[PDB]
């Protein structure tokens, strides 16, 4: 399950794909088969013991869904944990929309249906993703949509920095999460709000209030009179898209619909939503 060797023994490391609080991701090629993979490297600390690593690796290996990037294996070498996973050729939806411009309503509908399928699985497994945003939803060359990981709980190494990162960038978090370090707590329905913000992000190239200082956003979003965000151009979008934003962005978590409930919403249960819509989007990259 966890190899005691340098990942360089089995893989040719190619370009750095990106990074963040979750670690550094590299594109790699299997030396024998020639197949491409992604390797995420995380620096281990004196508290990351192998018993805890073993426990978290078994969860990484058993949490499997078609809409979540598949785990392939792992290596622990010179205080660095490397996680081998499926390679998503087109990168994240953020990498895509920062070239193509805004996604169409149908493209957003398909992405939301695919993400809701992933979230419904994670929630049935008593997990909360807590990291839904365009940069964390990956696309392969076939137009398939996959969550980069199962969220903040998939983090082995530097978990606290990743868990607290939203405080400096809270734009995608539900009001109940933004009320950090207060009595409230939250549940899996915070993921539904984050999916609603993400649908705005794909339509507008940034989440609502992205230009506002993160500490002012935390302050406003948790005020009693906070009005949940809306799409900026009423006319460009249909009544179904406006309603999907209205219900996913319900301020009270006790009134917000579940991932399974959202899967029957008119926007995501409509005919013709398939990977072909994202193949059309990836063709825009060529020009
Ligand atoms: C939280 N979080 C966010 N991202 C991840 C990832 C992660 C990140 N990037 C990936 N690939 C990738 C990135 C960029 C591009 N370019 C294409 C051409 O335009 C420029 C961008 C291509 C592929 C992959 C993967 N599996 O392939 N995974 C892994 C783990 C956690 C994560």
């Amino acid at each position: 399950d966890i190899f005691n060797r340098d990942p360089r023994d089995h893989y040719d490391l190619l370009q750095r794909l990106g990074g963040g609080t979750y670690g550094e991701v590299f594109k790699a090629r299997d030396k024998v088969s020639g197949d491409l993979v992604a390797l995420k490297m995380v620096k281990m600390e004196p508290d990351d013991d192998v018993s805890t690593l073993q426990k978290e690796i078994l969860i990484l290996k058993t949490c499997r869904h078609a809409n979540i990037v598949a785990y392939h294996g792992s290596y622990l070498w010179l205080q660095k944990l490397w996680i081998c996973m499926e390679f998503c050729g087109a990168g994240s939806l953020q990498d895509i929309y920062q070239v193509t411009g805004s996604l169409s309503e149908l493209q957003i509908s398909y992405v939301c249906r695919e993400v809701l399928q992933g979230l419904a699985y994670l929630h049935s497994q008593k997990k909360i993703h807590r990291d839904i945003k365009g940069a964390n939803i990956l696309i392969n060359d076939a137009g398939e949509v996959r969550l980069a990981d199962f969220g903040i709980s998939a983090q082995i190494g530097a978990e606290l920095a990743r868990r607290l990162e939203f405080i400096g960038t809270p734009y995608w978090m539900a009001p109940e999460v933004a009320a950090v370090a207060l009595k409230g707590g939250y549940n899996e329905l915070c993921d539904i709000w984050s999916l609603g913000i993400t649908a705005i992000e794909l339509a507008e190239l940034q989440p609502p209030l992205f230009d506002v200082h993160p500490l002012r956003v935390l302050f406003l979003m948790t005020k009693s009179g906070y009005q949940p965000p809306r799409l900026k151009e009423k006319g460009k979008w249909s009544a179904a898209f406006h309603n999907f934003i209205k219900v996913t962005l319900t301020k009270s978590p006790k009134k917000r619909p579940s991932a399974t409930k959202m899967l029957s919403h008119q926007l995501v249960s409509q005919p013709g939503l398939n990977r072909g819509l994202i193949l059309d989007l990836l063709d825009k990259l060529k020009n």
